[PDB]
């Protein structure tokens, strides 16, 4: 592959998950990629597997972590033209006054306010090679979700955030776009599903929330960020939906708490 | 109620259902209501119920039927406030191979031409009284729907139309809109649930498409259409939803005749 | 008016703006209207002009204002059926690297969790009530916003959270909806204008942004707050859109500092 | 190339313009391409210099000719994996009253019911393949346009029927998208811009639509849709914008014949 060769990639949480997924398919591409993440076991056997792939440990909630990471990516490599910003956390279910507002910042500074700090200090590099910025959101963001108002709420922040940067950047030529998936198939997938009281029932209901009838996987949303960042010049502040169609349709929407009459009373 | 006393309102397709339940709204506003049916049992009902709503015979497909009900609205009643474009037929189930390039031209010839075909007519009368036009859509046309292919079609149609004509109509002050309800109870739903194989079961499924648990009333577009045409002054070209949140949330898409793996293998 | 009689409201940032159209939208329709804000002159104003509003000052970044604010409104008025969170500010124009994460910060907690906060102290009395939430976001949550990075993202935040908690209410019967204005003739806009070198012409520039040339009014918004409370009972995460127009057709995009070449390689 | 290795591909009005772009992005990906137009000659020029590419005369309004194309496609290359419904028309600008029902019905006989009538043949051998269709809207039907009421009608239905087949074709894994490109420099933009009193000054707002300050390019638009067909297996029915941001961000809306007071009574 060359649709992106030689062009300097940074992903952060591209230590498994999605993450992982788009961090091989743009070595795949031909990229240059600095794995950012803050567990080291992953990364640092991407890194191993993948030359090309370069693993510098980094928590995006730090400040200094990221300014490290940027400093360090321009040293080594003389450039930078795509920052992905994948880190980003799914808490369990929570109703909502189950959440605090403790853990609502904490979870902003993850899913958002890193997202944001890696791409002020990457926008100086990425004006000078003309460089793009993808951010991994969700379709949630979109169309909400039941227990996730915090994470919902960083989501729709992601989205928005990218179609103002889009705005900000397009006078230097730099995009900024972002994709929503909906089901992916990852290990916080798994994670989450094992805190239920019937795991595989949950995935089950995970992958007929698709059209499809299934989830998606991390090479899946890999070529959706290769494409953006190497064949798409004419897109910026667009939302790429990764779903399998679950937006669409009518569905099961009513909860199982939530009172349903007999159908006999339709519309109460 | 006086929020839209004296304006005059023409409303296609208001001998039952969500067009009756828009003369009802319109009426108790104060409104003069043209009742514009191409069935006249209902229509002529609702002309002796209400006083204020009057009956005109009128199939929006039929080009010389429409002049003559602007015509006659003009002459009877010297001005023209408001069109609420509702008159639209939803079609049985039908897969795409059991619909026909005819039946498509006949159904948009209801749901998209007639609406397009009494608005070009009543045009330059709503620019004298700074009218506004209301079109009666659908969410369908917004997501999807699975075995509706012509039907969607159409009302994708509506909601577009509804915005260029917006554009259109702003210099001379003509707010255009549309409402997009999700599943009203009416009698075509009625109708549409009997020839299924267990018609209470579906109608079920109906109401569980909806957060809320229910489907729609009326009565309700009917107050989201008041409001659209006397307290909505800085909206047009806007999509108006009425759907009880069926849009929202992850819900059961995966059809009964979609193959779906079992959850050990969720992403295929 | 009786639309909304005896029903008890609370509005934030309801001293002036948009947060006094909507309490004199409410008060009119026969409510009580708790007004809060943080700043006591509009606010106590307001109090004495209108009866049946009332004044209660808090800042809704301050955790014990807000259960001191719900704790008040109950303790005085024994119910709570409506939470319009319109305390909200929009910083003067910055570029991307001239804003800080704390500033980010410091418009999170305003913008965004100060909605949080309130709503989550008010449902378990909303549950009761029956009662709504209706959030003022903005429409350039929903397509981007120049020089705004910070309060774009709280208002994508916004309007995502809200469609959250219309899933989690949806089984109590609480709808949970927003509103996103455009532009809003405020004194937020006057003040944010007065920064500018032209003040007018960028008023001007604003009135233009819509297809109906002009901006809005408080009293428009108000009027979509209370349909929203009273009328749209079918309605849960719904975004209203109260822009002009501003959403649609083509415009001025490329900006005065962005490189545009001569119309003779119209595509690079 | 070999993304998309030996599938055949079906391009309508890939003779010039956007269909041409596609035709030979699909091309250089190692496909069969069938360039459908009822235009001989771009058509057969592209059959002459692109082998793999070839040529076969067809009116997608014909009934008969998109039989004898499909039968001919299957018959001469033994499969059909891709339809790319490309074959459109955009008319002068016209207001509303400069339009008639025949000219809007016409229209939607190529821009809508050509798509479905290909569509509805190509099925079969589609579900055989587990192949996917890729219909070319249009940003304005997502958002309007002036003095283009049936166009954006059309397009309107395009974008909306790919998410009615999307879900109709999911339990075969057919994917179904659709492109909506924004100003894409083609010579149908060049011809229309011919008819205005200034065409370069046109072309000029067309470029300054964009936030990316261009309009975008047959290629870009054919990189889309080589994405949407070899690599994006977990999308179906979303709309991938080509616009270079047109829809993001406020701009000059309020049209040249629209009042618009002046700066000193913002709001009316
Ligand atoms: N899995 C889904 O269905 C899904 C759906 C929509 C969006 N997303 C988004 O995709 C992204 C990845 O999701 P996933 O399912 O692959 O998750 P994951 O948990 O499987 O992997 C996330 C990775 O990010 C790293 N990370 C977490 N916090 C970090 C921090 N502070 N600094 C640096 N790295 C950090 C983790 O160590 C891990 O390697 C997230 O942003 C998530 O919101 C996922
Ligand atoms: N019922 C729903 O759930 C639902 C959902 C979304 C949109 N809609 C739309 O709302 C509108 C009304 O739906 P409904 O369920 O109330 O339907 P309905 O069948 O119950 O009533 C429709 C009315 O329109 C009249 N009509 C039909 N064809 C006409 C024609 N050619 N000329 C004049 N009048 C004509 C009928 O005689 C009838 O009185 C339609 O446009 C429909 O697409 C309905
Ligand atoms: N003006 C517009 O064009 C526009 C457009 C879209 C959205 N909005 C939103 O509408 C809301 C009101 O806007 P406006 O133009 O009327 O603003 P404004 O500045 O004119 O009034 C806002 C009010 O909120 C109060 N407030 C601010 N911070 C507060 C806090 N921490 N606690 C309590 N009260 C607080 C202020 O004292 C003031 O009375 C905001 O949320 C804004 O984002 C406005
Ligand atoms: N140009 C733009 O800015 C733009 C923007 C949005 C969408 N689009 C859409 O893209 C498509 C192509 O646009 P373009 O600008 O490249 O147009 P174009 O006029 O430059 O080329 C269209 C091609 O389609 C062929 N065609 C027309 N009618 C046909 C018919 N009945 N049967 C078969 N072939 C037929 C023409 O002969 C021509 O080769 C259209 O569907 C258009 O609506 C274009
Ligand atoms: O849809 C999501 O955003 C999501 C993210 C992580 C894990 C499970 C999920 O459903
Ligand atoms: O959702 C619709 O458009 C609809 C319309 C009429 C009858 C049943 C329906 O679901
Ligand atoms: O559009 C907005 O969100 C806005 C809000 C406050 C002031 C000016 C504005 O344009
Ligand atoms: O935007 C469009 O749909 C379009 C299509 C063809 C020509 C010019 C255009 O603006």
């Amino acid at each position: 592959g060359t649709r992106y060769a030689g062009k300097v990639v940074v992903v952060t949480g591209g230590g498994r998950g999605i993450g992982a997924g788009i961090v091989r398919a743009f070595v795949n591409s031909g990229a240059r990629v600095v794995i950012c993440d803050k567990d080291e076991s992953g990364g640092r056997a991407l890194e191993q597997e993948l030359p090309g792939a370069v693993f510098i440990l980094c928590d995006v909630t730090q400040e200094d972590d990221v300014k490290t990471l940027v400093s360090e990516t321009i040293r080594r490599f003389g450039r930078l033209d795509c920052v992905v910003n994948n880190a980003g956390h799914h808490p369990p279910p929570q109703r909502p006054e189950e959440t605090s507002a403790q853990g609502f910042r904490q979870l902003l500074e993850l899913n958002l306010l890193g997202t944001y700090t890696l791409t002020k200090l990457a926008l100086p590099y990425l004006r000078k090679s003309q460089g793009n910025v993808i951010n991994i959101s969700s379709l949630v963001g979109a169309i909400g979700q039941a227990q996730a108002v915090p994470y919902v709420a960083t989501k729709g922040a992601v989205t928005a955030m990218t179609k103002a940067l889009a705005l900000d950047e397009s006078p230097y030529g730099v995009r900024v776009n972002c994709i929503s998936p909906g089901n992916i198939w990852t290990p916080l997938w798994e994670e989450l599903a094992a805190l239920m009281p019937d795991p595989r029932a949950t995935i089950r209901e995970g992958m007929l929330a698709q059209p499809l009838g299934r989830m998606g996987q991390p090479a899946e949303v890999g070529a959706a960020a290769v494409f953006l960042a190497s064949e798409a010049n004419f897109c910026t502040g667009i939302e790429l939906l990764v779903t399998g169609g679950a937006e669409l349709g009518y569905g099961c929407k009513a909860s199982r708490s939530t009172p349903v009459d007999a159908p006999d009373i339709p519309s109460g």
